[PDB]
């Protein structure tokens, strides 16, 4: 029930939408956009999480927000927000044709003045996912793999997709790529690690990052205090004007 | 078209039935099925697998199996055999509503004589992987699961499946629970694990293992090697009368 130029007026107060984007489910689509979020609060900036992953909503649970409870005011439905970093979120989760739904996410909600909006998106390089992408219209879109996903094929679905909307491709995050033994500081690399890095250098992709497999990224995540994680895989997420 | 009765002169030249099922997808449910089946062929038995996974069929290529050609003879759809252990296969995969696909499996191959037939079920708990328990009615069936999420809650959702259909749950597999520094073979416990062991002590099942994440395993899957896999997870699985 949200006309095209009343989500501009909303837009208008946010800097700067990234999406986050998978090949498929499971490789950490939503835990990576959870840690960008913790990175960019962590800087001092506000920022936003849309929860368009309506498949396997791990947003709030990662912010220990099964609390769901939204409530409305003159702005609008209020976003919760994170107890430690004041990261504003927004989740079908907080109720107990999605085409309209985003559009109310981005209309309806009182977002207010914030640097980053990010959009976890459905899985996959499908409808699904390009569907969300048609009504957030991002400025920047990550995509998140596995190493034994990861493909030119993905990653050409992904620079293609973002096309339909215009949006830069900011980076590649290779998620669970390797592990490092907490007795001997010993790495072990799966198979199919160091792709991220080739295919950025390919496509011409300015930013690469390689999570590992995080014993206590995991205990973090299921216990709902991911903001607590201090590790910054983003350290060197490049700046982006985001007036 | 398959008659109840007709399956019957099938499963009779079979020594036992099991069935592989899981909390959801992702947890290495076919992986585990493939090694189970790498188990008793080794010991000297013959083993077919019945791919039930429609989803996302990871049996084929684990034995790369892409070769995905049946055909025809007296004795029907001739299974196709991997190179190694000839352990006879059947899915989908093989032609480039399923309530009377697993009938046709069950009913137009030729299984032959076999100790053991494994079937990988579609994932979850879910009616999908019920209507196929419906129709292989199997001995027993075994749990796969990670850690993070192996509940009582899903090991009862299991054991009331296997109700529905009078098989025994002959074992919890945990996989991906730690992983070994091969540099110095220290283990680093992934957060939840151990709850197999516990929860089979709750439920009485009599065989738990714990599968940790196998760099090896994982590029032995891809290359679609699994075959030659050596570790055997199952050194302990205990026997089970298969006349
Ligand atoms: N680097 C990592 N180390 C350990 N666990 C991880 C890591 N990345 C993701 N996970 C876990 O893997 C699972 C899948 O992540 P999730 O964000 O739900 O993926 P997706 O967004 O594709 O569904 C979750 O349990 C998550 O916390
Ligand atoms: N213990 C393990 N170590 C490393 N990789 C594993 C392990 N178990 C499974 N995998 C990999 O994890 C993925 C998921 O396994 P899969 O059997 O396809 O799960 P499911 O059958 O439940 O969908 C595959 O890439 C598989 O090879
Ligand atoms: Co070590």
């Amino acid at each position: 029930r949200v006309t095209d130029e009343d989500i501009k007026e909303r837009l208008d107060k946010i800097g700067f939408r990234i999406a986050v984007m998978s090949g498929k489910g499971g490789v950490g689509k939503s835990t990576v956009t959870a840690l960008l979020a913790v990175h960019y609060a962590k800087q001092g900036k506000k920022v936003g999480i849309l929860d368009a992953d309506f498949l396997g909503p791990s947003i709030p649970h990662l912010f220990g927000l099964e609390k769901g409870k939204v409530a409305v005011s003159d702005e609008g439905l209020e976003p919760v927000l994170t107890q430690r970093l004041g990261i504003k979120v927004m989740s079908i989760q907080f109720l107990l044709l999605i085409a309209g739904m985003i559009r109310e996410f981005l209309g309806r909600v009182a977002w207010g003045e914030l640097d980053y909006l990010l959009i976890d998106l459905p899985p996959g390089t499908g409808d699904a996912p390009l569907t969300v992408m048609q009504d957030a219209k991002p400025n920047g879109a990550v995509i998140v793999s596995t190493p034994q996903e990861l493909t030119a094929a993905v990653v050409e679905k992904a620079i293609t997709m973002a096309e339909q909307t215009k949006t830069a491709v900011l980076g590649i995050v290779e998620n669970m790529a390797y592990f490092e033994c907490p007795n001997c500081g010993e790495r072990t690399y799966l198979f199919g690690e160091g792709k991220a890095s080739e295919l950025a250098r390919k496509y011409k992709i300015e930013f690469i990052t390689e999570i590992p497999i995080d014993s206590d990224l995991l205990k973090l995540s299921d216990l709902g205090r991911v903001e607590e994680y201090e590790p910054d895989w983003f350290e060197f997420f490049p700046y982006l004007e985001h007036h």
